[PDB]
C-alpha cells in the first residue's frame, strides 16, 4: 500500500485528501478556508473523528505547514516520510498538457504561462505545487489538469466560428473542464459493465454546482459542454451556460456593463439562482418549486432542458448511444432530475426503471432498454491519486 | 387576385406582384391590386400571426423598434407609404411563427429581470420560410403537418434550424437577434459567452466592435479567410485551402448539433427539410450534415441528392429528407389573402 495526498489549492483555500493506494481508502480529508482572511478555519476529518479550529492563517505556506504538522500531530502518519506522492489539481493545461505530468521546473513554467487562460486558479495551483516541493522536497508530485482529458477533441469540435486569428494568435477555442471527473466515471462505468470503454458510446453528465456534459467514443472525449472557460455549456447553479452572444453587446450598450460585471453576470448571478430568484442550490429551488414558486419550477425545467439539448447534440455526433452516466451532487442524488432528463427517449431505446431510479441504484435503466443509464459517484481525488501512482510510482 | 409583396430594406425595396391563388409571378428592385403584404423583421411577443395593417398595428410595430431598431422603422415606413389608401395591407413578421415556443425553449438562464423587464428572450427568425417549407412538405406527403416531427434547415447567407411538432414551431436556433444559433456566412452563431468579456478586457473591444465581430467578420468568412459565400469556400477547400475545409466541416457540425438537440426534444424525427440558397443547391452540405445517422433511420440516396431531388433519402430510410425551395413572398401573399380577402 501507498499513501498519496491529493491537493486542490484555491485562492483562499486548501482542500486535501490522503488515500491508501491502490485500494483508495480515505485516511483523512479536510479543508483550510478563508486563508489570509479573518475567520480562517482548518477542518480535518478521519473515519472516526473530526477536528475544527478557527485561527489566523496568513497565507498558503502557513496552511500547508499546519496541514503537515497535523498529519503527524493526530497520529495519521508516523512521519511525513510515509507520504509517497502528491497529486495537484490544476485548472487549465491549455493545448500543452494531454495527460497528467510529473512536477518539475518546466511543468511549473508552463502552468504559469497558462495563467493567461485561468488567471484565478492556475497561479495558486502552481503556488501549491511550489509549497509542497519546498516543504516535502523528497516526495514526487504530479499535476492533474481538468482540461487534459478533452485534448482528444477534433478541430470541428473545438474551433469557434470566429476569425481564425482569435484561435491562432489568442488561443480562443473550446477546452472543456471536469476532465478528471468524466475520465473517472467513464472508466468506472466500463469496469462495472465488464467491457472496454472503447466499445461504448458514452454520454457523461456531471451535474453539481458546476455542470458539464461529455461525449466519450472509442475511449476518448469527442466533445464536452464547457468551452473557453467553465462558464459555458449547460445551465448551472449561478452560471448561465450558453446564451445568445449578441445579448452581451446589447447589455454593454444599454446598462454600461464592464467586462468584470459581464463575467459576474454570467458566472455569479445567472443559472438556477438567476431564474428561480430563490437559490443556487438544487434542493432549495426544488423545495420552493414544490411549494408553488413558478419561477423555481421553471428554473428546474430549463435546467433539465439545457442538459437534454446537449445530450442530443452529442448522440447525434457519435451516431447513437450505449450508455448515459449521471454524476455530481445533483446527478448522484436527484431521481427527479434524472427522470426529467431521460423522459420520452424511446427513439433511443432509453427508459428508466422507476424503482431503481428512486433509490439511485448503480444502474437505473428499464429492463428492456437498449441504453445503460448509470449513477456513479465521482471521486476526482481518487482519480488524481491514480494518476500519481501511474506517473510517480510505476513500480 | 393581385397581391403585392413588399420588403422595405433600409436603402432598398424588393417587390413582387403575384397572380393568386396559384401564385404566378407578374419581380423588382422589373421582370416578366387587391392587397399588399409587408415583411416586418420583429413582431416581439405582441404578434403571434400576420396582422391587418391599421393604426394599432403600425405603432405596435414602431414600438418594437426597441428590439429591432434598424429594420422595424422603415418596415413601418413602407407600410405608411402604402399613398395607396384603398388597398388592404397585412404585416407579416419574421418572428411570429416562433411565438409557440414554450418557456423552456425561449428563456435564457439569466437573471429573470432581463426577460421580465427588458424583453430579452429567444425570438427566432426565418419564420415565414420555416412555415412555408414545413407546410409544403406536409402537402407533398399528403398528411397533416401536425402528424410529423419536422426539423427544417434554412441555409443561406443567414442560417437557422427550426423544430416543428404538432404543427407548431417548438424550437429554433436564432435567438434574441438573428446573429445567433448556427454558423453562417459572416455571423458566428452561438459561441462561449465568456469569450466576450475576455475580449473587452484583452483587446479593448467596444460593444460596436463586439457586434461587428459577431455579425460581419465571423462565420464562413472568418474561419475560411476566403469568402462568406459557401461555393467560394468550397472552391478553395477543393484546391487545398485547409482553413476553407475546416470552415465547411465546422459549418456542418454546428447544424448537426442543433438538429440533434431538436430531435431529442421532439422524441424522434419524421422528416428533415433543406431550404435556402445553400440547402436547395448544395449536395455537399446536405451529405455532410446527414452523415452516419443510421440510428435515426436517416440516410441519403447519392443519385437523388446529386440532382437536388425533392426527396433525397435512401429508399430504405425511415426519415424523409426533402429539398424544398423557399418562397417567402408567396407565403406573404397567402397571408394577405387569408387576413384581407377571407
Ligand atoms: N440530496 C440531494 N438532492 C439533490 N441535489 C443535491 C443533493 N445533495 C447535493 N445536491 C446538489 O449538488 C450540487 C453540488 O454538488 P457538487 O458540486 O457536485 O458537490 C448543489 O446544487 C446541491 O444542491
Amino acid at each position: 500500500t501507498y499513501k498519496i495526498m491529493a491537493i486542490n489549492a484555491g485562492s483562499s483555500s486548501l482542500k486535501f485528501q490522503l488515500l491508501n493506494m491502490p485500494q483508495g481508502a480515505l485516511l483523512c480529508q479536510g479543508l483550510i478556508e478563508r486563508i489570509g482572511l479573518p475567520e480562517a478555519r482548518f477542518t480535518l476529518k478521519t473515519s472516526a473523528q473530526k477536528w475544527q479550529e478557527t485561527l489566523p492563517i496568513a497565507d498558503h505556506h502557513e496552511a500547508v505547514t499546519l496541514l503537515l504538522e497535523a498529519l503527524t500531530g493526530r497520529g495519521i502518519l508516523s512521519s511525513l516520510q510515509e507520504i509517497d506522492g502528491v497529486g495537484h489539481r490544476v485548472a487549465h493545461g491549455g493545448e500543452r498538457f494531454k495527460d497528467a505530468a510529473l512536477v518539475c521546473d518546466d511543468t511549473l513554467r508552463e502552468i504559469e504561462r497558462l495563467a493567461e487562460l485561468a488567471p484565478l486558479h492556475n497561479p495558486v495551483n502552481a503556488l501549491g505545487i511550489r509549497l509542497f516541493r519546498q516543504l516535502l522536497p523528497a516526495v514526487p508530485a504530479v499535476a492533474v489538469f481538468d482540461t487534459a482529458f478533452h485534448q482528444t477533441l477534433a478541430p470541428e469540435a473545438w474551433l469557434y466560428p470566429l476569425p481564425w486569428r482569435y484561435y491562432a494568435e489568442l488561443g480562443i477555442r473550446r477546452y472543456g473542464f471536469h476532465g478528471t471527473s468524466h475520465h473517472y466515471v467513464s472508466s468506472a462505468l466500463a469496469e462495472k459493465l465488464g467491457v472496454p470503454l472503447s466499445a461504448l458510446r458514452v454520454v457523461s453528465c456531471h451535474l453539481g454546482n458546476g455542470c458539464s456534459v461529455c461525449a466519450i467514443k472509442g475511449g476518448q472525449s469527442v466533445n464536452t459542454s464547457m468551452g473557453f472557460t467553465p462558464q459555458s455549456g449547460v445551465m448551472m447553479g449561478t452560471r448561465s451556460g450558453d446564451i445568445d452572444p449578441s445579448i452581451l453587446p446589447w447589455l454593454v450598450e444599454k446598462e454600461g456593463k464592464s467586462a468584470q460585471q459581464l463575467s459576474q453576470l454570467l458566472n455569479n448571478e445567472s443559472g438556477l439562482l438567476g431564474v428561480s430568484g430563490v437559490s443556487s442550490d438544487y434542493r432549495d429551488v426544488e423545495q420552493a418549486a414544490d411549494a408553488g414558486n413558478e419561477r423555481a419550477a421553471l428554473a428546474l425545467s430549463l435546467f433539465a432542458e439545457r442538459i437534454r439539448a446537449t445530450i442530443g447534440s452529442y448522440i447525434m455526433q457519435m451516431g447513437g448511444l450505449d450508455a448515459l452516466i449521471f454524476t455530481g451532487g445533483i446527478g448522484e442524488n436527484s431521481a427527479r432530475a434524472r427522470a426529467a432528463i431521460c423522459r420520452n427517449l424511446h427513439f433511443l431505446g432509453l427508459a428508466l426503471d422507476d424503482e431503481k431510479n428512486q433509490r439511485s441504484a448503480t444502474f437505473i435503466q428499464a429492463d428492456n432498454a437498449l441504453v445503460k443509464v448509470a449513477v456513479i459517484n465521482t471521486n476526482e481525488e481518487l482519480m488524481i491519486a491514480r494518476d500519481v501512482m501511474r506517473l510517480a510510482l510505476p513500480q
